[PDB]
């Protein structure tokens, strides 16, 4: 997972979700 920008509920979410993805 990639989170920096981005708020730590929302990173932790798909940090386990492990969203590869960039643009939706």
């Amino acid at each position: 997972c990639s989170c920096n920008d981005i708020n730590d509920k929302e990173c932790m979410y798909f940090c386990h979700q492990d969203v590869i993805w960039d643009e939706p």
